[PDB]
């Protein structure tokens, strides 16, 4: 009823049988071609993997189990006295494919509060970490060290049946998610608050409220933003570096902790998790080379010169998207509500007007419209979250929801080891010549 | 001259041009189809990525830049009056494509000795890890925390040109390799030697010798085995999970510490680098019930029983290879030459003539021969390396050589972000209809 585990237990056999049938019939159906260019181009356009939780039509944006961001904003349960969707309900949707009732989201909130205790070696390790070790390295090192708690690793060693793998994965995942705000808040304070304590988990609050409590924020609006941020960053298909990494590491039957740890090292890379910071630093240098309240034409020039300099306009474009990312739109709406008269936000909203006009004239874009990262950093800066390095930790906490939801299903459906074939250049050349 | 960097700096242009020419010829040539089965089957049989350092012909075995294991054994520089090839020599071959001279291997030994100092924060972190935290997990956290030392991460933040990326990756990679044995040895000592110190690096010893010295071993043969072990586990194509993970994380421009750390989370998986242990356990379980001594049908029972029980003669087959891993043969030869009157080796050898009888007879199989992992554990055990949990750490240290050789080339060749396309079952079901 409210026990996610029994609900999942009921869904899984339906889904096994539905895939078994599908593979019997259409297993040998060709869905795409592989070229030389795709092999050297990082599997671009290559249909690589099955990923159930979410799907990104390049035209209309991410869909969580068929539901768009707007639909989730409406249907997903909210906090009492709040407007933004709770991450809890997102997670439930990703795991069950069903919109949760208020009671199930409350149940889940209690489960995650109850599983939030950190083992002392992990506390100790975060507290001894130096201030020059980046937040994302700290997050990953600590999640890896939490695998001491892994049910799944201990059970695998003792020869547990394949049919039961997903149960241990689920427990481990519920444990990880529950703990992530503690880990992340402990990093936040140790770096940016002279190592002050994270305080206590309130058993009756939602995941995002305990998190902001542990971060030291009391602004109700920052808690609403967090709930909106953690929902919308939760998943973005299987092919993004962090989801693919966790999928790949998961398939060797590495436990959730190690799987997720690997995903964060993926997310720590510039071309994945840093665009947020890359946009903010530019917006700051923009308002420091053109000044505030500038002119739409003065702006049009800055954009032109930037592209003539051969530099990118950060936050505009996507690997696969070809339109305004709904996660951008999502954030704009929240800005229009709670901080419409913010210098930086007006600038962002100004750049929405100009930037999609160039790039398409430049001819080089395909996607001239903005992505999520164009809009996230000014919301975070607005509420006093100014430490840019830390931003990707927030992304990572969010992305746990997506990839762990899917990891449960990957194990439920017995997905095997990911292991493609590679070729050398010299080997490719001989192969094409035959 | 003896500077690997300058040699590499002169190789790179030639290789870039050679790939440019190839893509300009065959960019759009089809080299494979993607089926629905492949997407469910973890990309099995799909030609996904380019990987230059090594190539696995499914018939003959692994080739490092063209050379087979026997060729490497005859050709590669060995240690003073030793018999086994130095890993240093292997790494030079993978980077350059060229068999190194004695002088080049001597220079490379020294470079790694000079780069071996651990930051204190890593030292502290390792000394504070508990004994219930797996050696592989310690290794992976330690490497991640080493990314505070990263040249490449710092340089990228400052806007360094693309054309220099490989140079910093080379610096980060040399330092990591240099430091790996220190980490690995500290883990060994903290778990299995009451936290006794690893001692000093010796500037006039090879990489493997400093490693055994730090492990606390003083057997000349053990050092020889290590040299051989670290050479032959070094690389095995790009499709394996540890190589592919590092390739994938690497493609976000995550530095080599993050990339390697994610690969260790991948290697830590039971379907990747835990076989070495399984064999030694299963062997002992055989040598208990059946006794040290065994007959042929004595196996037939165990095997058929186990194959009819759902288990499998451990490490007796691969997922792409379809023959007798030459790596085993390398070890068998070593034992016959050094540990012949050893009971467990005698048994492993006694199993090399019998097991082969079935497998094909079962029909439900592909490789009717052993792999690398069927034979490593007994050798290690012979020399007092009895801590099975640690065995994968030795694999980790080895595998650094392959994935980092490739990582330099990847950034040098300007390989882009790995971003394939995922589909839901729901989505795949619609796609086939049209
Ligand atoms: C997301 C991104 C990496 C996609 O790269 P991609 O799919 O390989 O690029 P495309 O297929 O659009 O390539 C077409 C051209 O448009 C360029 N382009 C894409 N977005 C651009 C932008 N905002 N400003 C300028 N040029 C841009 C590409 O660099 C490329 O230039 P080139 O062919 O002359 O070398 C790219 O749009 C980008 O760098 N965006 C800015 C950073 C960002 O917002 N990242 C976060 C999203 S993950
Ligand atoms: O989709 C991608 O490849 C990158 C990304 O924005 C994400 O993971 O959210």
């Amino acid at each position: 009823s409210t026990n996610l585990k029994d609900i999942l237990a009921d869904l899984i056999p339906k889904e096994q049988a539905r895939i078994k049938t599908f593979r019997q019939q259409h297993g040998k159906t060709v869905v795409g071609q592989i070229t030389v260019d795709m092999m050297y181009g990082g599997m671009r356009g290559m249909k690589g993997l099955v990923y159930e939780t979410s799907v990104l039509d390049p035209d209309e944006g991410i869909r969580f189990r068929g539901f768009s961001i707007p639909e989730c904003q409406k249907l997903l349960p909210k906090a009492k006295g709040g407007e933004e969707p709770l991450p809890e309900g997102l997670f439930w949707l990703l795991v069950t494919g069903h919109i949760p009732t208020e009671e199930q989201v409350s149940w889940l909130s209690k489960e995650w509060a109850k599983r939030a205790a950190l083992p002392s070696h992990v506390v100790t390790m975060l507290d001894n970490f130096p201030t020059n070790l980046h937040p994302m390295s700290q997050l990953s090192a600590a999640v890896t060290a939490l695998n001491s708690e892994s049910n799944f690793a201990r059970a695998y060693a003792q020869g547990i049946s394949r049919t039961k793998y997903w149960e241990l994965i689920y427990e481990d995942s519920m444990d990880l998610i529950a703990k992530l705000p503690c880990v992340a808040a402990k990093i936040y304070r140790n770096l940016y608050r002279e190592g002050s304590g994270i305080g206590a988990i309130d058993s009756n609050l939602d995941w995002s409220h305990n998190f902001t409590n542990m971060l030291g924020y009391t602004d109700h609006q920052f808690t609403e933003l967090t709930r909106l941020y953690l929902t919308i960053h939760s998943d973005h298909e299987g092919g993004n570096v962090s989801a693919h990494t966790s999928h790949l590491v998961g398939s060797a039957l590495s436990d959730p902790y190690l799987s997720f740890a690997a995903a964060m090292n993926g997310l720590a890379g510039p071309l994945h998790g840093l665009a947020n910071q890359e946009v903010l630093v530019w917006l700051t240098q923009l308002q420091k080379e053109v000044g505030k309240d500038v002119s739409d034409e003065k702006l049009r020039d800055y954009i032109w010169n930037t592209l003539n300099s051969g530099r990118v306009v950060p936050g505009y474009g996507h690997a696969v998207l070809r339109k305004t990312d709904p996660r951008y739109t999502c954030q704009r709406e929240f800005a229009l509500k709670h901080l419409p008269n913010d210098p930086m936000f007006k600038l962002v909203a100004q750049l929405y007007k100009i930037v999609p006009n160039v790039l398409l004239e430049q001819g080089k874009a395909k996607n001239p419209w903005p992505n999520v990262d164009a809009h996230s950093g000014v919301l975070l800066q607005y509420y006093g979250m100014t430490e840019m390095n830390y931003y990707t930790v927030l992304f990572g906490v969010s992305r746990a929801l997506g990839v762990l939801a899917q990891l449960i299903w990957s194990r439920a459906l017995g997905f095997p080891l990911e292991r493609p074939k590679s070729m050398s250049t010299e080997g490719l050349m001989k192969f094409v010549d035959s």
